[PDB]
């Protein structure tokens, strides 16, 4: 059984733990609960560590008293179709091979699943580590408690021996670096400095070794990324939109300055000796619009290349790890800012952007943001009970599963079905703008060969890549973002009309080229 | 936001609570979650009580830890009928009337419901009271949740200024007396001494008027009744039973030695 | 009303017969059942006919002491859709018309259906038969049970009055030849010498005029196609089938010569005067696997052309009639080993293998096959009553409809929704790499014009249509097998993205051969 700590013992060294955990909710949570300290208590001194104490990461440490919210996060929604590849016809980017290719996404790119297979699906995807990981078993797909009990219960390594990104299977790649890992689980908070920089305090940073990275982490999406284990109040712990937010003051609404002040964060620092070490953003309010935008933004987790002069943008440097914070019509100025790409495209030869499922910044302006409405609201809310005593439900997912709490109880006028026909003809409609501009962006890309091939010039083809720059961007978005269009269904159909404008602008500037040098 | 306080400082004089406290699952639970006990400890002595802690007996203290179990307690099983009399041709004994005669069930003898309900079905039944006790309006008898929060706050009282046993209504009767609440709640735990015998630091026992003592009452079937709230470890409450199981030696399976 | 005959006379010449009939569990069971023999009985010797007696063929015959299994069998599966083009984009194969352009199944390829419909889908299929024969009516179509009854009695002959293969309708072509019929019905197979050779107590062979073949044929799947009608032993029929396994060595489980030999064939021939005439292949067990193997294979059941210098090779030539009886990477070896392709891709010109259907040989090594699991435990399993007497469901259907019986029993640990997301994590991942497999073939198969057409050599061109055998092979082997990887999902994984690598690898030849001639 566990055995409570003299907490006041620690205080003696511990000021900035004192101040947030006497005053919260948890000030009755003995440290005993997620510390093992007796043999740095007994070495310590407050300035020298002595033997490190260990600290628990585990969701369990916080299922314990919590058992329903940990119950609800753990559920797996089956009807979460798993592993299932966008770049199919009945998926959400039936082109996408085709306007891709360049890029470690063909290799594979499956439609998200529930949070508990976060960490273990990060490992397994094809485009990541070569086919090193794997489920031990086609069975273990199955198995989200097991999942979050840790990723190497579930899974293998195929070669323990060695640390080196490589690949196994043929048809794989080796895109993860440790950036990625910020995404998937916080195991790593005390051993990773602010922003993945190198530190002496750093076990890990953005140039380790991924495969020795990974092996040292287990649990997805940990229970604290959104609560402060000490305070038990409201926080973000990602590098990345602390950083957006606060160091480069874009706020925690760019579009609403008001709002920015009322739901503010604070960041606060954490040193090991004399410097700053890590960092964390406690939120003014329980805002599930930041808590959620710690992964479900458009960011760099990787290396790319200068839009200035086409050089490698490797690990090392800081634009490895980075929130564009930027909705689409402001991500060009926002890349322009930091003069980064991410690749370029196969056939064309463009620079690129990759973007990857910008929700966060989707959702800013949109009526229901703008009308106060937070992603908890429709993916995570109150559970609704004729008797007992209420709580969050935990499980993030579709609001179809649960639409009298999502949506019906803010509207009034609708039906479940009139409702669902609402998100469906959204859906529908920008959807079919996808397709759309998919067939043009493919048009425009299959004319590149032809073109290079009649020999029409450099010039020619480089205004061309500039418009692919743009197309691609305004069409990406879309397909990356998982709302098909209802975060923000304005938003969505201008930019895909974009699309469509900027490819159709490059195939008659192509076709015409082409045909002059007939011719 | 609740505060911890030392209870080192309380085990000086709670011998019996630091052996349970400190080794079962509840060692790091603080008092304040259940004690408010600040101006108890300023004058207490070794032996003698001083001004008497608060102790919470609602079952939301225990809710804040443990939400699963207690929704789960609190829920209601509306398929189980309410107020369903057992004295007619299809419940449990159509000819209960003749044969029950001259005793108090003769007034009401309804189905048991869902545990929410224990404390103020007990209240409100035409054989207890004298139906001095009804639910505030016909709504409230579907409201669990309310009568976990506590009886009074679901409940009227006909006559707050008297609190002798009578009738109110024609057809019932005044069977209630204070042994019937341990099995309804154990709010009084502290108050009632064991058996309910008489004794000077029990303000309830067997001869209270009823009336009096079911005002203080407020909830059904707290969690404590099988749960030391000390050690966690699993126990019984009730007086009679353990009567029955340990003063005169009958065991826990009186069939059953080994067992 | 059936009177029965003297068996025991029957025996006086026909000891073959009688050493199976007496011991088995149709001991009991009378001649006149199946046969008519009165007048054959008149007229015959031991040493000549006489009059032909008949034997029954319908499916009625055993349905009389069998309704349970009749019944079963006979059951529309209306949840499989019906005559559903694989060839687009909601189905199995979007990209297929592009990749097996030159080859009959351009013309439909049809999701399967329920067994009931095998003979008359296999005749009213637009690749067949011209359209020469169509259901009476479009109502016809749901008809499973008339269907069984007979083929006649549900559809037309567009022209009774020539028996020629030739087109009726303008997109159709006329593949069938009477090697395919041994899949659909054994109606036949009393006038049919083993392997469809030439002889002279044969109506029917591989050379015989198929429309007039198929006017004599009406049920399908014979009850007695599994199942020894006088021993009432389990067996196979099929020729294809005996000859791989018995006369070529390779035995029931090619992978595993213990369980090749613990769950063996014993080939029975039956003689025609004093010659060989036909085979059976009496199981050492009730195999399931050996049984469904009869059809569900990879097989020549058409003519094609040498692998070694291009010639014909026609229906008389017995490799017209072949099981391979190989897995997919050791099937180039099997057609090597009998200098065997099907077609000419009509855009690459690439000589090529069309793959059907091989989930034999895909279960092999499988997981489940390696732990004595039977294609009946999943598609047939026995039935479940609370009260009655236990019979096997003769409904060979997805276990989807059967969960309980077909994969909980065995999978305690799962509930019917984790069981069923199993399934489909393999079947969603396996056609995603069935669609980019098909993505990089289509890139391929579009390079060739465009190779061909700016001059690049022949020598290169044969390089990448040596890079498009194998590319398709490991593709199509995928489109062709009908549990999109769960059958065996490492070998689909190994598989596709060999396919991929081929092709990638061919892409690659091309593009820089046009570009040289450019350059
Ligand atoms: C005698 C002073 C002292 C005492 C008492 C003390 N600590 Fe520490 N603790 C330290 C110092 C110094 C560090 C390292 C700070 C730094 O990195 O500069 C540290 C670090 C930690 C860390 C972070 C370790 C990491 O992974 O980086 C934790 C967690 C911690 N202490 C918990 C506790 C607990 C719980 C107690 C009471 C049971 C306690 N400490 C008591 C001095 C003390
Ligand atoms: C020993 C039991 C215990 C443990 C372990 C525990 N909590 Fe708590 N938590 C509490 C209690 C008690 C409260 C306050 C309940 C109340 O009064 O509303 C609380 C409150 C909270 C709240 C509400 C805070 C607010 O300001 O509204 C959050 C969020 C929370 N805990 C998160 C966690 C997380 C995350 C963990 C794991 C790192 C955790 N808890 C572990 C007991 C615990
Ligand atoms: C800024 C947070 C963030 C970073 C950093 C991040 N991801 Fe993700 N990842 C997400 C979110 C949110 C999803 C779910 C939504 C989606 O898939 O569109 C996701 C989903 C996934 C999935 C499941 C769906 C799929 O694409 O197959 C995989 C695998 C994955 N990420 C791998 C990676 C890899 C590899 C990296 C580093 C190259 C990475 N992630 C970095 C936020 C992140
Ligand atoms: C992605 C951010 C996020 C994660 C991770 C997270 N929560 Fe929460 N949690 C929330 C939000 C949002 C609320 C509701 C805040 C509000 O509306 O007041 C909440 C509320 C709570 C509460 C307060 C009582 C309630 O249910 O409203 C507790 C306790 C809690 N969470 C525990 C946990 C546990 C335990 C875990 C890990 C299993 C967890 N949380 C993980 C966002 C998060
Ligand atoms: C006003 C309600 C609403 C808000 C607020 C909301 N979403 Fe959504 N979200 C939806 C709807 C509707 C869908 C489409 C779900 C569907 O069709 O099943 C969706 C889809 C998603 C999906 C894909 C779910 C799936 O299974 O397909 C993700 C991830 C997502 N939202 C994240 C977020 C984020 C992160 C936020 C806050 C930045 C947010 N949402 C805010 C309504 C909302
Ligand atoms: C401040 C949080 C907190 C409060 C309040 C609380 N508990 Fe617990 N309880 C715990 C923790 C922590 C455990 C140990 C969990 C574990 O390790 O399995 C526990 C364990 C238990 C157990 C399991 C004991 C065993 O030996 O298996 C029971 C029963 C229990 N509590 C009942 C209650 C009751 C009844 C109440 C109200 C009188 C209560 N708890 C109040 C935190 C709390
Ligand atoms: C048009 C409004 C309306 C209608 C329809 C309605 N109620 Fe009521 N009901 C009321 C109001 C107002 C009260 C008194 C509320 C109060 O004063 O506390 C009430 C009281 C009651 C009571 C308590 C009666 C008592 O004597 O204390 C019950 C039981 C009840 N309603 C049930 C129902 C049922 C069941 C239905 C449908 C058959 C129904 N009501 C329809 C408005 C309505
Ligand atoms: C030994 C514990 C015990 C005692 C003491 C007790 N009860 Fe009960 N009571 C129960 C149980 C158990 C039930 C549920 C089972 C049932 O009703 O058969 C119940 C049910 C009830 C009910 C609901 C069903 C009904 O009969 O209408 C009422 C009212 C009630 N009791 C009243 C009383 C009264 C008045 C007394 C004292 C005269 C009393 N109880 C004493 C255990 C007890
Ligand atoms: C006159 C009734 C009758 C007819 C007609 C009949 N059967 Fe049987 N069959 C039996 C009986 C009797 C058994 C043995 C039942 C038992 O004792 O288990 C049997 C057993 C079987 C078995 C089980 C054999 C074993 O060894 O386990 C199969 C398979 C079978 N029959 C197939 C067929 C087939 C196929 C046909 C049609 C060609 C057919 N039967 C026609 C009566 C019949
Ligand atoms: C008012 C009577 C009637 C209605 C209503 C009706 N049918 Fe028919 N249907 C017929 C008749 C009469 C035929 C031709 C029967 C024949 O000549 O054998 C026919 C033929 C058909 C055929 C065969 C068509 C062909 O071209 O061979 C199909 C399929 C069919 N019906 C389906 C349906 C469906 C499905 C519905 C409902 C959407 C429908 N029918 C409603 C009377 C009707
Ligand atoms: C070795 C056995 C075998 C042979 C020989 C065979 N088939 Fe099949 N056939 C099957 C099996 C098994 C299926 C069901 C699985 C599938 O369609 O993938 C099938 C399905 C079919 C179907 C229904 C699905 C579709 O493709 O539309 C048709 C039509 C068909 N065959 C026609 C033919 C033709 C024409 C021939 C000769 C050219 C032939 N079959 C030879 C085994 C065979
Ligand atoms: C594709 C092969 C196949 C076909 C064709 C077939 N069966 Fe079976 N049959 C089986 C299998 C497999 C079993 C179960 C053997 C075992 O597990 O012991 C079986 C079992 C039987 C039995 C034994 C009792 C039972 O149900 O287990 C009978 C009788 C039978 N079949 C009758 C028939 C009838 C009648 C037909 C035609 C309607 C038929 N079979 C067609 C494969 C076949
Ligand atoms: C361990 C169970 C299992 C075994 C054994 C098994 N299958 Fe399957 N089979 C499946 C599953 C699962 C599917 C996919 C069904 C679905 O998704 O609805 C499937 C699909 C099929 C399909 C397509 C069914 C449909 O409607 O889509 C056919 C045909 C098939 N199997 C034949 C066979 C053959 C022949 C064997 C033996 C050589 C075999 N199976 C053995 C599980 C099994
Ligand atoms: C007759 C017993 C049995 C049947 C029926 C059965 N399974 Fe299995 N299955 C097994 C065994 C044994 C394993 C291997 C277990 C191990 O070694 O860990 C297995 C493995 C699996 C695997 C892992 C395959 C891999 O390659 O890692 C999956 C997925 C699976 N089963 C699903 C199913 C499905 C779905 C069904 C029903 C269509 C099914 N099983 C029916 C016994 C069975
Ligand atoms: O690949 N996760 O953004
Ligand atoms: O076309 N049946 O393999
Ligand atoms: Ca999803
Ligand atoms: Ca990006
Ligand atoms: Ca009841
Ligand atoms: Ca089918
Ligand atoms: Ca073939
Ligand atoms: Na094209």
């Amino acid at each position: 059984n566990l055995k409570p700590v003299d907490a006041m013992q620690c205080f003696d060294c511990h000021t900035q733990i004192e101040d947030m955990h006497t005053v919260g909710k948890h000030a009755t949570v003995n440290c005993v609960h997620c510390h093992d300290a007796t043999e740095h208590v007994e070495t310590a001194s407050s300035r020298r560590m002595g033997e490190r104490p260990v600290t628990r990461m585990d969701l369990e440490a916080c299922a314990t008293c919590h058992t329903a919210q940990f119950n609800s996060f753990v559920e797996v929604r089956h009807e979460s179709h798993p592993r299932l590849e966008k770049a199919t016809p009945t998926s959400r980017s039936p082109m996408f091979d085709k306007l891709i290719a360049g890029h470690g996404f063909a290799f594979e790119h499956a439609e998200p699943r529930s949070h508990a297979f976060m960490l273990v699906d990060h490992f397994v995807v094809d485009r990541a580590y070569g086919g090193r990981f794997q489920f031990k078993n086609w069975q273990k797909v199955t198995d989200g408690m097991g999942a979050v009990r840790g990723a190497w219960t579930v899974l293998t390594d195929a070669d323990p021996e060695s640390s080196d990104q490589r690949r196994f299977l043929s048809q794989t790649a080796t895109a993860a670096n440790p950036v990625c890992l910020n995404c998937k689980t916080q195991d790593h908070i005390l051993d990773w400095a602010y922003m993945g920089d190198e530190h002496e305090a750093a076990k890990w940073s953005r140039t380790s070794e991924v495969v020795e990275f990974a092996r040292d982490l287990n649990h997805p999406l940990n229970c604290f990324m959104c609560h402060d284990p000490h305070s038990a109040g409201p926080r973000v712990v990602r590098d990345g939109l602390i950083n957006a937010v606060v160091d480069r003051g874009l706020g925690t609404y760019p579009h609403d300055p008001v709002k920015s002040e009322q739901q503010g964060m604070t960041k606060v620092t954490f040193q090991r000796g004399r410097e700053d070490f890590r960092a964390i953003g406690l939120l003014d309010t329980a805002d599930s619009n930041v808590m959620c935008a710690q992964c479900h933004v458009e960011y760099n987790c990787n290396p790319g290349y200068q839009l200035s002069d086409g050089s490698r943008v490797g690990m090392d440097d800081r634009r490895a790890n980075h929130f564009f914070w930027a909705n689409v019509f402001d991500y060009k100025e926002a890349a322009q800012e930091i003069d980064f790409f991410d690749f370029r495209h196969a056939t064309t030869g463009a620079a690129l952007p990759k973007l990857q499922h910008p929700e966060a910044e989707t959702f800013w302006g949109s009526v229901h943001e703008r009308n106060g409405v937070a992603c908890a609201d429709c993916h995570m809310p109150k559970v609704q009970l004729e008797n007992g005593k209420v709580y969050t439900s935990h499980s993030q997912r579709t609001p179809r599963d649960m639409m009298g709490q999502a949506c019906l109880n803010c509207h009034a006028e609708w039906t479940e079905d009139q409702a669902l026909y609402a998100i469906d003809y959204i859906k529908n409609y920008t959807h079919g703008k996808i397709v759309k501009s998919e067939y043009w962006l493919a048009k425009m890309i299959d004319l590149f060969p032809v073109a290079k091939r009649a020999g029409v010039s450099e010039d020619v083809l480089n205004q061309a890549r500039e418009l692919h720059y743009d197309a691609h961007l305004y069409w990406e978005w879309w397909t990356a973002e998982n709302s098909v269009g209802f975060h923000n269904p304005d938003q969505a159909r201008e930019s895909l009309m974009t699309s469509i404008s900027k490819s159709k602008e490059a195939v008659s500037l192509l076709n015409d080229a082409i045909d002059a040098q007939v011719a």
